[PDB]
DNA sequence: TTTTTTT
């Protein structure tokens, strides 16, 4: 049920005995529809792996941390500390040994970190140190036009910085041992659907300030946002913020405040949410850890059904069902240099628990990518200022008449990192091979 | 500056 260009990607693929690919391209083109045939293809042989859980959920996987254990914090290269093989008679050895193919989803968002303890965690359990990814067959899927994976300040960027010159999949080392075979999807639904916006959105993909004037001629409504069924995105978190608690004070019924409990060094700039959070009943809101039981992720939208002490309820937007959210805790980690050795090392120092719950009519253009809304107004601030971020922005919708601007697109706000422009210029050739 | 993944 494949189309002719998905069917040239799998019949790649699958008929080849070339162990690493990559298949790419814009939203909308095939790439989850693809995945799922690979997944009935390989059934058993194939391990599917994404790098959030929304994207884990959607690839019909896991995250890449919870397959293979990984600690929340840097994984330094081939360090014993953060890469731990499974344990001689464990499931997780057995679905690490009998692995023939392994699927990686949302390639885009996956960290050179996460990416190089994927591969020295298949390696080290297999036993066979001197093939990349121990002689795993991987096919990356994802966009290579997204947001920046993140990277914290401090001595982390630097490490990071030092090891592999970027944040990028593509900076792994291992790509220096096994040619990357591309394949690129170019029909996607946009095309079809709203041929305008995807024209559009080719010529920001491809760096043009061009297009904005088009863009911005249909888009500007200063009113947008005041309309039903209106996400409001912003690039800061602070007019979020504000947005979100005019709502909430219109929003009739009896209020339940949250109070996180902090331990520790834990800077009120790292919290993942408010110290002093209030709901009401009805509050749009978007949870902010992934169930462990899989029932609700990182991301999930909904609205609040009941609030109590240390418990409420969440009606999800997703599914329509219900999931009771309890407090979670999150770590704040140092880094310090050793200043002799190499030898950063972290360091837990502070500890923020707090229920997973942050309103939600209003999101950042960060928290909102990887969903799809029906309608969105940009309310731009003081501006875009990250790679990616406004082409992410604009990616929230299906149509640019579901789409409002609080004012002009500024040509200083239409960002791409060199890199990311230097290795797409590199895989339009068909295939990739790393240097050094 | 500026925001966000991962348990
Ligand atoms: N071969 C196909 N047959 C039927 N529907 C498809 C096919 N490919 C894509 N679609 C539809 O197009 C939409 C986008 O496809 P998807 O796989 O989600 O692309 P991407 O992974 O790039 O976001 C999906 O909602 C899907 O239903
Ligand atoms: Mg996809």
């Amino acid at each position: 049920g494949l189309s002719s260009e998905q069917q040239r990607a799998f019949l790649a693929v699958t008929q080849t005995p070339h162990p690493a690919h990559l298949i790419t391209g814009p939203a909308g083109t095939g790439k989850t529809t693809l995945l799922y045939a690979l997944q009935e293809f390989y059934k058993g042989r194939a391990v599917t792996l994404a790098p959030t859980g929304t994207a884990a959920l959607q690839a019909r996987g896991q995250t890449v941390h919870s397959f293979f254990r990984f600690p929340a914090r840097l994984l330094r290269y081939r360090h014993p500390e953060d890469i731990r093989p499974p344990g001689p008679h464990s499931p997780l050895r057995k679905a690490i040994e009998q692995m023939e193919v392994l699927i990686l989803d949302e390639v885009g968002m996956v960290r050179v970190d996460l990416l190089e303890a994927m591969d020295w965690a298949l390696r080290k359990t297999r036993k066979r140190l001197e093939e990349p990814f121990g002689g795993v067959k991987v096919l990356l899927l994802g966009d290579t036009r997204q947001l920046e994976p993140v990277v914290p300040g401090g001595e982390e960027a630097l490490y990071i910085a030092r090891t592999w010159g970027g944040p990028f999949f593509f900076q792994a080392h291992v790509w220096e041992e096994v040619a990357l075979r591309v394949h690129r999807l170019w029909e996607s639904q946009r095309q079809r659907e709203d041929p305008l916006f995807a024209e559009l959105l080719k010529r920001l993909r491809q760096g043009d300030p061009q297009a904005l004037e088009t863009l911005n001629r249909a888009a500007v409504r200063p009113d947008g946002g005041e309309e039903p069924g209106t996400l409001i995105l912003t690039p800061r978190r602070k007019e979020a913020d504000a947005l979100n608690l005019k709502r909430l004070e219109a929003l009739p019924g009896k209020p339940l405040e949250y109070q996180a409990q902090v331990k520790g060094e834990f800077a009120e700039t790292d919290f993942p949410t408010e110290a002093a959070l209030t709901l009401k009943k009805g509050a749009q809101v978007i949870l902010l850890r992934n169930d462990p039981l899989g029932e609700y992720f990182n991301g999930d939208l909904g609205w609040v059904e009941d609030l109590e002490a240390e418990a409420l309820a969440v009606r999800l937007k997703r599914n329509g069902r219900r999931v009771v959210i309890r407090p979670f805790v999150w770590e704040k980690i140092v880094y310090t240099y050793d200043s002799e050795r190499e030898e950063i090392k972290p360091q837990v120092v502070g500890t923020f628990r707090q229920v997973p719950v942050r309103l939600a009519w209003a999101l950042t253009v960060h928290k909102a990518q990887g969903l799809t809304l029906d309608k969105v107004h940009l309310e731009l601030g003081r501006g875009l200022f990250a790679h990616g971020q406004l082409y992410v922005a604009l990616t929230r919708v299906r149509r640019l008449q579901d789409l409002s601007l609080s004012r002009p697109i500024a040509p200083t706000e239409l960002l791409w990192r060199p890199e990311v422009e230097v290795f797409e210029t590199r895989i339009q050739e068909g295939i990739w091979q790393k240097s050094h």
